[PDB]
């Protein structure tokens, strides 16, 4: 289908890892969106290629297609104009209750219709969430995304090498709850090796403002044990959610 001779590429929206992430307008159509560049994880993308193009939700972030040259190759990608939470986080150090409700929520039901197409995506965090123009939260990034059943986002089964569920996102899910809350994931270490450890005992502590609401929530979302684990029904039906959300 597309080439790079049918886009009009404007200022760079951010860096990435095999490379960075351009605005660009499709010339025919005049179509605003963004486009990934980049130069073994080949099969890896083949999947997140499959998957998210395949995947159509409000709160994901839409695949067009690809296409690539001699040199890179480039994925076609919607274009998420309030750039991502990571940097609104950043900017802000921390969300309030009302704000992080919304995002978990916006969140919760990407999630659950991600699961039920039996999708996983095991990479949740600020850096891989953008904001559309109505500043709603799109996951982005299925490069870690597979659809069978930094380690700061990562739960105790998958660190320690253990076949992991659906259950992992909502692990992520309170992980990033958390962080927007306090500006810091819960497991926050200064070296891989001790953030491990405190994932594997889920070490983690409340800053004094952080409401009793709120941390029945996340306290219930961080268990070791998967089986343990809320669902995303009831995320969606937790009070200080539903008093907060939106
Ligand atoms: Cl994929 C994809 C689709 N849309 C985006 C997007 N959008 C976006 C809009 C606006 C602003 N502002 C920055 C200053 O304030 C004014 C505008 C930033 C990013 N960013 C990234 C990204 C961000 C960071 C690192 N690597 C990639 C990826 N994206």
């Amino acid at each position: 289908q597309w080439a790079l001779e049918d886009f009009e590429i404007g200022r760079p929206l951010g860096k990435g890892k095999f490379g960075n992430v351009y605005l660009a307008r499709e010339k025919q159509s005049k179509f605003i969106l963004a486009l990934k560049v980049l130069f073994g994880v080949e099969h890896q993308l083949r999947r997140e290629v499959e998957i998210q193009s395949h995947l159509r939700h409000p709160n994901i972030l839409r695949l067009y297609g690809y296409f690539h040259d001699a040199t890179r190759v480039y994925l076609i990608l919607e274009y998420a104009p309030l750039g991502t939470v990571y940097r609104e986080l950043q900017k802000l150090s921390k969300f309030d209750e009302q704000r992080t409700a919304t995002y978990i929520t916006e969140l919760a039901n990407a999630l659950s219709y991600c699961h039920s197409k039996r999708v996983i995506h095991r990479d949740i965090k600020p850096e891989n969430l953008l904001l559309g123009s109505a500043g709603e939260l799109k996951i982005a990034n299925f490069g870690w995304s597979v659809h069978a059943p930094t380690l700061d986002y990562l739960p105790p089964e998958m660190i320690e090498g253990r076949m992991h569920d659906e259950k992992v996102d909502l692990w992520s899910l309170g992980v990033l709850c958390y962080e927007f809350l306090v500006g810091k994931p819960p497991f926050e270490a200064n070296t891989y090796q001790e953030t491990y450890k405190r994932i594997s005992r889920v070490e983690f502590t409340f800053p004094d403002f952080v409401t009793e609401g709120a941390r029945d929530l996340i306290s219930r979302l961080l268990k070791h044990n998967p089986s343990q684990r809320p669902m995303l029904r009831e995320v969606l039906e937790h009070p200080w959610i539903t008093a907060n959300s939106s």
